[PDB]
C-alpha cells in the first residue's frame, strides 16, 4: 500500500457510516469528516461545518495552498479543506492525487446538498465548491501523521 493508504481507507470506510445517527455521512459533510477523524484517531472540533472550521482555525496548522495540502496528504496526514458559509459551511478531506487546473486537490466529502457536494475521491475541491469559493478555501493539517509504516513483510525495490 501507499504511505497514505490509511487516509483513503478511512474515507472509504466513513462513506456509509452515520456519525450523526440516522443521517448517512454521504449526506452530511461534518459527519463524514468526523468519522474519518475518528477512524484515524485525530481529535476534531465538534459541531456543524461552520463550528468545525472555527475550531480548526483556532487550533490547526494552516497550509498555504491546495498543492501543499495534497503533498501533506500524500505523507499520511489528515488534511481538511474548509470554508464557512453564511448559512452552512462545507468541509472535505483532501487526498493525494493530480491537481485539477494545476491548483485544486482531490477530495472526499459528503453533503446534505446531495451529489453536487459529494465526492468519493473523484472530484477535486475545485469542482465541489463554487467557482466563487474554490480560491478562498482554507486547508488545515493535523500535527502528526495518521498512517503507520508499511507492513514489514512488504517486498519493494531499493
Amino acid at each position: 500500500d501507499s504511505l497514505d493508504q490509511c487516509i483513503v481507507n478511512a474515507c472509504k470506510n466513513s462513506w456509509d457510516k452515520s456519525y450523526l445517527a440516522g443521517t448517512p455521512n454521504k449526506d452530511n459533510c461534518s459527519g463524514f469528516v468526523q468519522s474519518v477523524a475518528a477512524e484515524l484517531g485525530v481529535p476534531m472540533p465538534r459541531g456543524n461545518a461552520n463550528a468545525m472550521v472555527d475550531g480548526l482555525e483556532q487550533s490547526w496548522t494552516k497550509l498555504a495552498s491546495g498543492a501543499e495540502a495534497a503533498q501533506k496528504a500524500a505523507q499520511g496526514f489528515l488534511v481538511i479543506a474548509g470554508l464557512k458559509g453564511r448559512t452552512y459551511g462545507h468541509v472535505a478531506v483532501v487526498i493525494s492525487g493530480p491537481l485539477y487546473r494545476q491548483k485544486y486537490p482531490m477530495c472526499w466529502c459528503g453533503s446534505i446538498a446531495g451529489a453536487v457536494g459529494q465526492s468519493q475521491g473523484l472530484k477535486s475541491v475545485g469542482q465541489v465548491w463554487n467557482r466563487t469559493d474554490r480560491d478562498r478555501l482554507n486547508y488545515y493539517v493535523y500535527s502528526l501523521a495518521s498512517c503507520s509504516l508499511p507492513r514489514a513483510s512488504l517486498e519493494h525495490h531499493h
